[PDB]
């Protein structure tokens, strides 16, 4: 997260860190046994880490649970990143409490202008590199589809939306990948892609979660 702020320990209870010996992606807990992330975050041997703030220090509220199965969206295209969403099932159900909680799925899509909360342990520099140990937060508005498409001609599909600032300076970045974009207590987006970080006229692009609720629910009900 570039140009954001320190969230505060466990203030984003649904935020998870996907670990394969090191943090490599964010994720969102949607129930005691499932996590939603980006398909481009796929890899084997994933351990889901819940209740995390400083990912390099055991602070007392963590729950480390290995993933038993990963399900990449049936239509995920790694070249265009269309349908950049993946479900991860935990080998054991997480113990839900005030610091480890699930985030609700949307009942309807959000609109341009809606203020949302984006979070993650990704790079904090627009130029250069610096990874934080504690969770970072950024409040940002969803941008109109027209402005998004104008920012990225020929690349924005109906399963994507832009959020952030066209002026730059505040955006998601490498490491935040797969993380949440929550608006009014609902998971509306997943950190998917962009061009560089916090660059002018290059806002972050996110997977439009509302288009996948049917698939998520049906998949969870049978796995
Ligand atoms: N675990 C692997 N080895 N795979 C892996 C997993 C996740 C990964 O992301 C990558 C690799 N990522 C390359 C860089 N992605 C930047 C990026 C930018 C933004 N936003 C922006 N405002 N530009 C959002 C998301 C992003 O990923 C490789
Ligand atoms: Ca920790
Ligand atoms: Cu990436």
């Amino acid at each position: 997260i570039v140009g954001g702020y320190t969230c505060g320990a466990n203030t984003v209870p649904y935020q998870v860190s996907l670990n394969s010996g090191y943090h490599f992606c964010g994720g969102s807990l949607i129930n005691s046994q499932w996590v939603v992330s980006a398909a481009h975050c796929y890899k084997s041997g994933i351990q889901v880490r819940l209740g995390e703030d400083n990912i390099n220090v055991v602070e007392g509220n963590e729950q480390f649970i290995s993933a038993s199965k990963s399900i990449v969206h049936p239509s995920y295209n790694s070249n265009t990143l269309n349908n950049d969403i993946m479900l991860i099932k935990l080998k054991s159900a997480a113990s839900l409490n005030s610091r480890v909680a699930s985030i609700s799925l949307p009942t309807s899509c959000a609109s341009a202008g809606t203020q949302c909360l984006i979070s993650g342990w990704g790079n904090t520099k627009s130029s250069g590199t610096s990874y934080p140990d504690v969770l970072k937060c950024l409040k940002a508005p969803i941008l109109s589809d027209s402005s998004c498409k104008s920012a990225y001609p020929g690349q924005i599909t109906s399963n994507m939306f832009c959020a952030g600032y066209l002026e730059g300076g505040k955006d998601s970045c490498q490491g935040d990948s797969g993380g949440p974009v929550v608006c009014s207590g609902k998971l509306q987006g997943i950190v998917s892609w962009g061009s560089g970080c916090a660059q002018k006229n290059k806002p972050g692009v996110y997977t439009k979660v509302c288009n996948y609720v049917s698939w998520i629910k049906q998949t969870i009900a049978s796995n």
